[PDB]
């Protein structure tokens, strides 16, 4: 059994422990035993396996009562009725609606909006970078775009984004008592039910609204205060990693990063291979067995928890080759990593999310040709977020 260091201390050995020892491997999550899927082509599997599932109540430890809310990871795990947290024919019903806000065409008109936030936060740069100040492109500019951008499509008010930043930050860190982090997941709910009654008698040109008014069976509220929350969450978070692991990856690897200035790689494949390499999930929780799943040279019990350990299937050196671990935006298997998950729960807001970093990058780079890191790469270190990629800073000199 592998036990995950929440602290982050090894990020680099624990992946390539998880790899060595794929491509399916026992981990132990703070205490709590699971199953780390760490194969690429064994992930594509079992993420189209309808034997499993994400319901909790199908989870052993947890029927048992083994697995309680004094878990420090549980707020990942036992989350309000959502497209997160069903599977079948419920699970289109509960997604249908936001697919349909997520299309190309949809996100065409939405596009001059991130650009308007970009923009924003450039000159936020700018103004803190005065007289050669170093400035953190984290808190600055990676930060607050997505939060503006999620907001402004499910209809958050500008004013209360600062309070949902701040529960955030004590929902993901392992250092959060957990009296504090229970106290804050009932905040955060009870915000977004509030949110959402206000929006039943106030719809708005958002998505938020749409769930409220579809015209099959439409959703119940429930259903729509955990959609909200899950498309907040996820749609805040990744994309923050995102853009400061590719800003990190192509500073330090200059030749790179003139590749795709000079045009010779597009933007949108240099994302790919920082997708690949360094992407926003680390281990994404988690999956049940409904039944024994006989694989062959293993079997999933019924009932076991099932973690798709997508930071390790980056690193698959069968798929990427023997170079998996180095960063090569030129690579031919780029655009075959699957970072965004497989199967029927596949992130709806890959797109969303792949514009907001082809948007932001160019626009960095344009605004500020010379920008160099500030701290050496021994001095970054990842946020005590066990399951996400969080970067604790990236200090920048504008040039
Ligand atoms: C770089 C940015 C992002 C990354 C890497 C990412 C990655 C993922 C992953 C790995 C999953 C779960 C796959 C699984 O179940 O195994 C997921 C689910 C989800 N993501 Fe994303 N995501 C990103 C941005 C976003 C954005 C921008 C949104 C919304 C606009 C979003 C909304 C969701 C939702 C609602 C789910 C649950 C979907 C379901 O279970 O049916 N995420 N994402
Ligand atoms: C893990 C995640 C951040 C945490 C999200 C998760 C989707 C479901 C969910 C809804 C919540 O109410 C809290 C956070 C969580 C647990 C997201 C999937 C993509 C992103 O990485």
């Amino acid at each position: 059994t592998l036990t995950i260091d929440p602290m982050i201390t090894d990020l680099a050995g624990e992946t390539s422990r998880l790899r060595a020892a794929g491509p399916l491997t026992r981990i132990d999550l703070l205490g709590v035993p699971a199953l780390a899927v760490t194969g690429h082509t064994l992930a594509r599997q079992l993420l189209t396996d309808t034997r499993l599932v994400k319901d909790i109540n199908a989870w052993s430890l947890w029927q048992s009562g083994t697995v309680t809310r004094q878990w420090p990871l549980i707020g990942m795990i036992d989350v309000d009725r959502s497209m997160a947290t069903v599977d079948g024919p419920e699970h289109r019903r509960l997604r249908i609606k936001t697919t349909q806000a997520l299309t190309r065409r949809a996100l065409d008109a939405l596009k001059p909006t991130i650009e308007r936030y970009v923009a924003e936060l450039l000159d936020d740069l700018e103004r803190a970078g005065a007289d050669g100040a170093v400035v953190d492109l984290k808190s600055v500019f990676a930060y607050p775009l997505p939060m503006r951008v999620i907001s402004a499509l499910m209809g958050v008010p500008s004013e209360d984004q600062e309070q949902l930043l701040t529960w955030y930050k004590a929902f993901f860190s392992i250092l959060t008592p957990q009296d504090e982090r229970l106290r804050v997941i009932d905040e955060m709910h009870g915000y977004f039910t509030e949110m959402v009654r206000r929006k039943t008698a106030e719809p708005g040109d958002d998505l938020t609204s749409a769930l409220i008014y579809a015209t099959e069976t439409p959703l119940t509220e429930e259903e729509v205060i955990g959609n909200l929350q899950a498309l907040v969450a996820a749609g805040h978070e990744g994309t923050v990693s995102l853009i400061l692991t590719a800003v990190r990856a192509l500073l330090s690897h200059p030749e790179q990063l003139r590749l795709v200035r000079d045009g010779e790689i597009g933007w949108e494949t240099a994302i790919a291979e920082t997708l690949r390499w360094d992407g926003p999930v680390i281990h994404l929780l988690m999956r049940f067995a409904t039944e024994d799943i006989d694989l062959g040279d293993a079997v999933i019990p019924r009932g076991e928890g099932v973690v798709m350990s997508y930071r390790a299937i980056g690193r698959d050196i069968t798929v990427h080759g023997a170079d998996a671990d180095d960063f090569d935006i030129t690579r031919a298997t780029a655009a075959r990593h699957i970072s965004f998950g497989h199967g029927p729960h596949i992130c709806p807001g890959a797109a969303l999310a792949r514009l907001e970093a082809a948007i932001a990058l160019p626009a960095l780079f344009t605004r500020f040709p010379h920008l160099h890191p500030a701290l050496p790469l021994d001095q970054i270190p990842n946020l005590p977020v066990l399951t996400q990629n969080d970067l604790s800073h990236f200090p920048i000199h504008l040039g």
